[PDB]
């Protein structure tokens, strides 16, 4: 009964976005921070289709340099520090026991 793997669970990324400063990249954070939690709120192994229609979280992976980036030290493609790079470090800690997938729906 239910998925074979484990526990397939679909999450939709659905933060809010109208943060003060604006969706101009909190909506991606919230959504962002919706996931550290929805990934670390349950610590159960789980295939997590997390539907993430944001322009930062897919190009993180999509791009996946994600690897180089831990060679890199964690910079962006030009050279200056990762932003959130406290919610991702933290976000990779607590995707390490899940199989989280990644379902960019735009």
């Amino acid at each position: 009964m239910n998925p074979s793997p484990r526990k397939r669970v679909a999450l939709f990324t659905d933060g809010a976005a109208l943060g003060n400063p604006g969706p101009g990249t909190t909506n991606n954070r919230m959504e962002l921070k919706a996931a550290i939690e929805g990934l670390k709120a349950l610590k159960e192994p789980a295939e997590v289709d997390l539907y993430t229609d944001s322009h930062y979280l897919k190009k993180a992976f999509t791009e996946g340099w994600l690897e180089g980036w831990r060679k890199r030290g964690w910079r962006t493609a030009e050279g200056k520090p990762v932003k959130n790079r406290d919610l991702w470090e933290a976000l990779l800690l607590a995707m390490a026991p899940h199989r989280v997938r990644f379902h960019f729906v735009k």
